[PDB]
């Protein structure tokens, strides 16, 4: 920058000379934010789409892998770098933050759920980058895993990147309309990802690819899901970066994707990240004035030294306070986390309730064995959908906890640092979400009923064979369901309480930056009763020199609301 960035250094030099280390690292930390903001677009859509060509065809990069059958199994990011490096993101237990672990960025095209740097331990993700002009303005693609066939996860899992997703591209080619499963998808990304659009892939290989647009168009709007549909060939805009040809590039309709990009996300995000900094400059301004404009008062003000110290000695012991285990905020959150933990459990299997009583009953309502694919792709697709709708009742009530957390924090004051009265930068945990081992995968008939050798020199009567058929389906079916919450509700255990760390840690470090500030103040007040009168002008000027060139950057920032 010229403007922001000086600000930053300015405000960061005068910290360092005052010893503020807390308030350097912190403006370190913003400046990085800037320079990298990581503003991430997730690529979603079930298998086969055309979601990682699209990535490629658009930074014209060979990232991704491309494949008629396999290609991506793992959830990758892509963003911006001048050289490439490549890491995996593997998880710790019990909701600890992801370890990073670098590996040559080739491994990518390999299988890496099993990188043997991962130690047998879950790959959340991989986070490569890219020399791609593209991505230097900050978007971060995350290119996700084949989902929707036979043996993969449900479209649903992919919920799990949108939380910490700044937008999203729903991917599905033009063969043929929205499934039902993309529809419902969509719905419950946009409870979580507002800023979202449909990428109507392959036009180029569908001469009939207007009809199905227009067709999703309709459906959308019938659905009142508010998202606009962008038509797009990648093979198009492969050839037309090879020919540099403009016209061509027009044709396969990437412009518009970039219009999208550049209007709804990086445009808009963009503000967002300059607010951010704009008040973390003014923050880390305001904690050191606060020093400074205590002393003067010290010294200008002589008789209100008492109340002016009691003043600063309170607030200082009830920021010393808020570090406490009970600390109203950190009850707040802790009881919060513990409430939420068990209602997003009782929510689960509460539809996994009624989405049982309905599979029993068309159990009972029909021949198992002439429906047992029927029956369990149905199960599957029911119990995947709600742990999606699971997901997306657990992310709101996450939020609001968070929201309260704020509110308590605030209005105990734990963060102000105005004069009295007188006269997360840490690894991420987005990853796909986990249900069953795979759709397809879940048979309510067993191997073992014996149907073959179960036959007598007798004929069994109907009413009783129907009845343990029925019987043993039932069974699994609720071994099935069971399983299920019980996989979900770890996944659901362990991200609450990574949220529970990362806001514990957020208020903690605020908490200490305000008792630092106001014990700074504090011996500056009393540090100014010991000088002599002879001393008092110099010292003085000295702060009202200080307090100017504080006030200045104050300002400075402000007009760059
Ligand atoms: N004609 C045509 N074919 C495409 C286009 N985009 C992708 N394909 C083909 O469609 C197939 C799917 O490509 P991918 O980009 O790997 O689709 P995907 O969603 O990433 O697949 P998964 O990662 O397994 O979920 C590939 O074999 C491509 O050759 C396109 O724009 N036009
Ligand atoms: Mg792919």
């Amino acid at each position: 920058m010229g403007v922001i960035v000086e600000l930053i250094d300015h405000t960061s030099a005068i910290a360092a000379a005052k010893d503020r280390a807390d308030l350097v690292e912190r403006l370190r930390a913003a400046k990085a934010r800037i320079s990298d903001p990581q503003i991430r677009v997730v690529i979603a859509g079930q298998l086969k789409q055309g979601k990682s060509q699209l990535l490629n065809s658009l930074l014209n990069i060979p990232v991704a892998r491309v494949g008629d059958d396999e290609s991506t199994v793992l959830a990758t990011v892509v963003s911006y770098g001048e050289q490439a490096s490549a890491r995996l993101v593997v998880a710790r237990p019990d909701g600890a933050e992801p370890e990073l672990i670098e590996i040559p960025p080739s491994e990518v095209t390999t299988d890496l759920r099993r990188a043997p740097q991962a130690s047998g331990r879950q790959v959340l993700r991989v986070e490569v980058t890219a020399p791609s002009p593209l991505l230097k303005g900050g978007l971060a693609f995350v290119d996700t895993p084949g989902v929707g066939g036979h043996g993969q996860p449900h479209l649903s899992a992919t919920l799990g990147l949108l939380p910490d997703a700044d937008a999203m591209l729903m991917i599905s080619d033009t063969s043929q309309e929205f499934t039902e499963p993309e529809m419902k998808f969509i719905r419950q990304a946009l409870e979580i990802c507002p800023v979202a659009a449909i990428v109507a892939t392959k036009t180029d290989l569908y001469p009939h690819w207007r009809q199905i647009v227009d067709a999703n168009i309709a459906h959308l709007q019938r659905a009142g899901l508010n998202v606009p549909v962008i038509p797009a060939s990648s093979v198009l805009r492969s050839h037309a970066i090879s020919l540099n040809d403009k016209e061509l590039n027009e044709e396969s309709n990437f412009p518009a994707i970039v219009k999208f990009l550049s209007e709804h996300v990086l445009s808009r995000q963009n503000d967002r990240i300059r607010d951010q900094i704009v008040d973390e400059i003014r923050s880390a301004a305001e904690h050191l004035l606060l020093a400074v404009e205590s002393e003067l008062s010290s010294f200008n003000d002589p008789g209100e030294r008492e109340r002016l110290t009691a003043e600063l000695e309170r607030r200082k012991q009830e920021a010393q306070d808020a570090l406490q285990q009970t600390a109203l905020w950190q009850q707040v959150l802790s009881d919060g986390i513990a409430d939420l933990t068990a209602d997003v459990d009782h929510d689960l299997r509460h539809r996994f309730r009624i989405i049982a009583a309905h599979t029993e009953k068309v159990i009972d309502g029909c021949d198992p064995t002439l429906h047992w694919a029927e029956i369990g792709a149905e199960l599957e697709d029911a119990v995947a959908t709600a742990v999606g709708d699971n997901f997306v009742w657990a992310y709101q009530r996450a939020e609001a906890l968070a929201a309260e957390v704020a509110r308590t924090f605030t209005e105990a004051g734990l963060d102000a640092v105005q004069m009295p009265q007188i006269d997360y930068g840490g690894v991420l945990m987005f990853g796909m979400l986990t249900s069953f081992a795979g759709l397809g995968m879940f048979n309510p008939l067993s191997l073992g009923a014996g149907f073959v050798l179960g036959r007598k020199a007798y004929k069994e009567d109907m009413e009783n064979r129907m009845l343990r058929v029925r019987n043993e389906a039932k069974a699994n079916v609720r071994k099935f369901v069971d399983d299920v919450a019980f996989v979900v509700g770890k996944e659901s255990r362990d991200r609450l309480k990574g949220i529970q760390r990362q806001l514990r840690d957020h208020y903690r470090e605020i908490a200490n930056q305000t008792t630092r500030s106001l014990n700074e103040s504090l011996q500056a007040a009393i540090a100014a009763a010991k000088v002599e009168e002879a001393e008092r002008n110099t010292r003085v000027k000295e702060l009202e020199r200080q307090q100017n060139i504080l006030k200045q950057v104050v300002d400075h920032a402000a007009k760059l609301a």
